[PDB]
């Protein structure tokens, strides 16, 4: 694609923002608000459309977890409701394989899901697939080699360094090598055939460390840390670089956006969001 979209988020309450960043010229676009505020949601893109999945409305009047799927068309600057999920999923992870959206884990009240469901845009229908081996909220999701990876999270009692791999053709999950660090609320993405896990919360502190998984060596290796510690950060890849957006550093809701260059193994700051926030959904189109 060519813009980095960021939807929703949290600062004092759940937010309705849809904004877009153009890395070519540094401009920020203010686009149509979400119809209902939400934080702890995920963003993805299928066929030029942006989707906002799951999350929760943390408001002064109450907190309501979201089963919603909403569809944003950049050509009309309009959000439309799509079919809701089987269950609300706050602190959800999502990935896309073959034009289908996978909604992974997340929470509904105190229920920590291990369930996974798959959306087909052509039918506007969700179906459950095989559940993960582990309940995971605050989970990161990456898609690599047409496999779906669920990384880290919190199972309701244990904060996780574990990760597992979903095989869509076989409809089954397998545990993979765990991370070096316990991480919930990390940003997880794929860049140049590796799975990156950036930031998160290890049970003691928000993290600035970043590690990556090589699927053939089956090993996780640390790379350069971020400039800021961040949990519930947004993450995406744009032109061979990772972008991380906002998150909570333990004290402030960050407006910082950093960019990771894999060739030089360096982070740098590229822009600031218009306001500090955490728990956003991010995608590129
Ligand atoms: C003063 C901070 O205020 C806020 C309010 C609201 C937010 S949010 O809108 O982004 N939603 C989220 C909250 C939490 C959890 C969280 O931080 N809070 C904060 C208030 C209530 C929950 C998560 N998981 S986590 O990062 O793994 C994590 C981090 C810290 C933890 O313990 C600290 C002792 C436990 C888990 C999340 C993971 C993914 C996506 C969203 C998350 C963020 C911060």
């Amino acid at each position: 694609g060519r813009l980095i979209y960021t939807a929703g988020g949290y600062f004092r309450q759940s937010l309705s923002y849809l904004e877009a960043y153009n890395p070519s010229n540094g401009s920020w676009l203010r686009l149509a608000d979400l119809q209902v505020p939400r934080s702890g949601l995920a963003g993805c893109v299928v066929g030029g459309l942006l989707y906002a999945v799951g999350g929760r409305n943390n408001s002064p009047d109450g907190n309501t977890d979201s089963s919603a799927l909403d569809c944003y068309n950049p050509m009309t600057n309009q959000w439309s409701p799509c079919a809701s999920m089987s269950v609300p999923r706050n602190r959800i992870g999502v990935g896309v394989i073959d034009g289908h959206i996978y909604a992974v884990g997340g929470s509904h009240g105190c229920i920590h899901h291990s369930s996974v469901e798959r959306y087909e845009p052509e039918r506007d229908e969700w179906h459950l697939v095989a559940p993960m081996l582990t309940r995971r909220i605050g989970v990161g999701v990456a898609v690599l080699n047409r496999l779906l990876y669920a990384v880290g999270g919190f199972d309701g009692t244990n904060r996780l360094n574990s990760a597992e791999c979903y095989y869509p053709e076989r409809n089954e999950w397998r545990m993979i090598t765990p991370m070096n660090t316990i991480r919930s609320g990390a940003g997880v993405c794929v860049l140049h055939n590796c799975i990156y896990a950036a930031g998160g919360y290890d049970g003691q502190d928000q993290l600035n460390s970043v590690e990556r998984y090589d699927v053939e060596t089956e090993t996780w290796t640390f790379v350069a840390p971020m400039r800021h510690h961040r949990s519930a950060l947004g993450i995406t890849v744009h032109q061979g670089k990772i972008y991380v957006l906002g998150g909570y550093d333990g004290h402030t809701f960050l407006d910082s956006v950093e960019c990771y260059d894999p060739d030089s193994d360096t982070w740098s700051e590229v822009t600031r969001m218009t306001s500090g926030r955490s728990g956003v959904g991010v995608a590129v189109t």
